[PDB]
């Protein structure tokens, strides 16, 4: 909408208070005009029609329980935008400040969230498996990262290239969570998953096997479920990324860590420069080695550590 930029206040899914950029014209809309061509958040009203209605509020205060998923989808999209801009010099998902659209209250008791090719979509969860999914900063940045991928590598969402797609979203969702400095960790979805159980999550990058995911190529899922294991085989790549950053020994292979900033630089360069729609794990290793080479030199510790991390998870 046309209007004036304003700033409201509300409470997120986890009961945390935060300011949000809005736009005023009769109502206050969840429309942040300060980031690129804007960040717009919509009410799907428990339906699956998209995007729904642009979120409108009478007083610019967002403290109703119904407001909570909208507050977080809107706020965390801005944080993710800031991450990509300040860290990678990237302006929104297309690199040209494309408007970012999200819808919340998608369907009834929907235990998921996704990037659909045009926008982000968040369920509220059924209250047992999940609370509203936009409540997780890693979840929001994971979905938004699918958009980055769509516009760069274009990784097909199937088999090894789909597993890499997933891993890329997990890696950058985590890097955004650390950038925000909000109880950061190497788990995925811990803030929104199973409100009745503390300390679990959907996926672990530091130890994927904790939740049944492979941490070595020899243990890869070879069947057809989950698009050929895109959220399962992502474990092998998530583990490699974790090792590159934090180091460690894994299957008797030692890795010297080079930190989160360099992991981010190396994988962003890989994603934007070398990966293709049909890249497999072997090609991701080559892409990451080439990227580390471009950035730090071929005899660098950074290049050595990438090779070691990929060796550790059995990817040559
Ligand atoms: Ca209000
Ligand atoms: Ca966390
Ligand atoms: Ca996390
Ligand atoms: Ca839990
Ligand atoms: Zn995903």
């Amino acid at each position: 909408i046309t209007g004036t930029s304003t700033v409201g206040v509300g409470r997120g899914v986890l009961g945390d208070q935060k300011n949000i950029n809005t736009t005023y014209s009769t109502y206050y809309y969840l429309q942040d005009n300060t980031r690129g061509n804007g960040i717009f958040t919509y009410d799907a009203k428990y339906r699956t029609t998209l995007p729904g209605s642009l979120w409108a509020d009478a007083d610019n205060q967002f403290f109703a329980s119904y407001d909570a998923p909208a507050v977080d989808a809107h706020y965390y999209a801005g944080v993710t935008y800031d991450y990509y801009k300040n860290v990678h010099n990237r302006l929104s998902y297309d690199g040209n400040n494309a408007a970012i659209r999200s819808s919340v209250h998608y369907s009834q008791g929907y235990n998921n969230a996704f990037w659909n090719g045009s926008q982000m979509v968040y369920g509220d969860g059924d209250g047992q498996t999940f609370i509203p999914l936009s409540g997780g900063i890693d979840v929001v940045a994971h979905e938004l990262t699918h958009a980055v991928t769509d516009y760069t590598a274009g990784l097909i969402y199937q088999n090894e290239s789909g597993a890499i797609n997933e891993a890329i979203s997990d890696i950058f969702g985590t890097l955004v969570e650390f950038y925000a400095n909000k109880n950061p960790d190497w788990e995925i979805g811990e803030d929104v998953y199973t409100p009745g159980i503390s300390g679990d999550s959907l996926r672990s990058m530091s130890d994927p096997a904790k939740y049944g995911d492979p941490d070595h190529y020899s243990k890869r899922y070879t069947g057809t479920q989950d698009n050929g294991g895109v959220h399962i085989n992502s474990g092998i790549i998530n583990k490699a990324a974790y090792l590159i950053s934090q180091g460690g020994t894994h299957y008797g292979v030692s890795v010297v860590g080079i930190g989160r900033d360099k992991l981010g630089k190396i994988f962003y360069r890989a994603l934007t420069q070398y990966l293709t729609p049909t890249s497999n794990f072997s090609q991701l290793r080559a892409a990451a080695v080439q990227s580390a080479t471009d950035l730090y030199g071929s005899t660098s510790q950074e290049v050595a550590s990438v090779k070691q991390a990929f060796d550790a998870v059995g990817v040559k």
